[PDB]
């Protein structure tokens, strides 16, 4: 009964419009000339039109403290884009990867994105009907201006009624897909590592997940020092196991990491963020 | 051609570890199913009221406004569902000085500057939004002390009482031109930056209330001094001059939200960001 419209806005109020990446599009920085905050901007066909203006209607309707916030869309005949906040800090790849310019990421933050990155996931299930991201990498949890996160393109999303391949469960080459994704993107926060580092080709990548391999767990890829290591490692197991049905819903997942989460006080988090400053 | 989002419905079971915090009545709680910390804030008459503010709070999104998650509607319980905030207000930040002995200027500004933002939003709407209730009470601060304008029980769309510290003097006598006055905002905006920058209760030196309401009707404001405003303040002179505009007796001479914002603009770039987790974590 309550009922709030995305706002238009024109192409001509997006000032200092910037290049910055390429993929489900291209993303560009720029400034709302009336509103004065910076902002990004993600944009001739028409079913291309038709998708734009999908993927904007789930932001709007997805709406959460752990989604992307969509300010507005921008539909014009010249223009057609998704008009978002900006987020300072790039993606999650970037802070897991880039080990130069963050040679410390505290093991506080690290479970504060993980924790951030199920709330998210678990609100998109809890919807009316459920909506399921089906895209879930590093590269699309992004990270505002404390390191909160914000999950990202919608493009490959589902209502429950290409590029990188090893956040894919084998069985998809469901309600089960993202928490696969999750156990992937897990691993990759508590390794620091790139899953699968030793294969030449993605087709071997496909051909070891078929066949029930996944990314090490050992000692070096998962040090004894890891807090709740036996906990963790229990979680990625069973969220990329190969039968879907084995898999937690991302409410056992939350009930699994609130005891963990807990155990960090609030100041560690504001710490951990000042370290990468 | 809309693009429609609803506001949803929180059945009142939903929400777990119900605890009161303020008194509409503001309690804490977890969502069972969302696994997130949430405030609630909950005749027929009043019940058109609640939906009036969910419905504003829901159109008006942004980033400096506080979110709703949504509304619940039984017949046993009525109230709005938002995000907590977990470091209150801005009145609590200013004035509990055992509790917060610093606040520091980059921090200061950041919140002024936030402010601005959020009302410029609400005037920039289709139709424009005039909160008309701002006061340091209704400006909530996050996990990382970002503001979130609150209380929107007396903003109105431009087509049982407390404090009037924030009411520019036309507003004593209201009617018609008063609800409709696009100048009220930047009243408040004024004696808040004063407030902010002094962290002096304005009116502090004056006992009763209807007294103050003589003094601001005769063209008296908070005291501009050394001692309410320190020397040392960054941006003195420019601040003082934003704040003695943004409380003009006549409305007409006071600025724009957008002038108030192209002001604040350079201030802010004069701060490294470090500065900002500095003044937070100091505040821990
Ligand atoms: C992801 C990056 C870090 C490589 S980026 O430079 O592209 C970047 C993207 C941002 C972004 N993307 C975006 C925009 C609209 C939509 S609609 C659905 N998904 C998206 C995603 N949004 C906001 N801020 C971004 C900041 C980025 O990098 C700047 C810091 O490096
Ligand atoms: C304002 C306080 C700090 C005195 S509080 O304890 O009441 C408090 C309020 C919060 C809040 N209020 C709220 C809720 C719903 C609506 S709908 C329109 N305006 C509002 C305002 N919202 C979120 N978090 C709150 C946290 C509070 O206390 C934190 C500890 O001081």
């Amino acid at each position: 009964a309550i009922c709030s419209a995305l706002p238009t806005i024109p192409y001509h109020k997006l000032a200092d419009l910037r290049y910055l990446s390429r993929g489900s599009g291209t993303v560009s920085s720029a400034r709302h000339a009336d509103w004065r905050v910076q902002v990004a901007v993600k944009h001739l066909l028409d079913s291309e039109r038709k998708d734009v203006l999908r993927e904007a209607e789930i932001l709007h309707k997805a709406r959460f403290s752990y989604i992307l916030p969509i300010l507005g869309i921008c539909n014009e005949p010249e223009f057609l884009g998704i008009v978002t906040e900006y987020m300072p800090n790039g993606s999650l790849n970037e802070l897991l990867h880039r080990k130069t310019e963050y040679p410390d990421v505290a093991w506080p933050l690290r479970f504060r994105i993980l924790h951030e990155i199920a709330l998210g996931v678990n609100y998109l299930h809890n919807m009316t009907p459920p909506l399921l991201h089906h895209d879930l990498k590093t590269q699309n949890i992004l990270l505002d201006n404390e390191f909160h996160v914000k999950i990202a393109d919608f493009g490959l999303s589902k209502w429950r009624m290409g590029g990188t391949i090893i956040y894919m469960p084998p069985e998809n080459y469901s309600i089960k897909h993202d928490i696969y994704s999750y156990a992937v993107i897990t691993w990759e926060v508590l390794s620091r590592k790139q899953p699968f580092e030793d294969v030449t080709n993605p087709l071997q990548i496909m051909y070891s997940v078929s066949q029930g391999h996944r990314p090490v767990i050992n000692e070096e890829s998962l040090p004894y020092d890891i807090p709740h290591r036996a906990r963790m490692i229990s979680l990625i197991e069973s969220g990329w196991a190969q039968n879907p049905d084995e898999r937690p819903s991302f409410l056992k997942c939350l009930i699994e990491l609130e005891p963990v989460l807990r155990t960090f006080e609030e100041i560690t988090f504001l710490e951990a963020v000042i370290q990468l400053k």
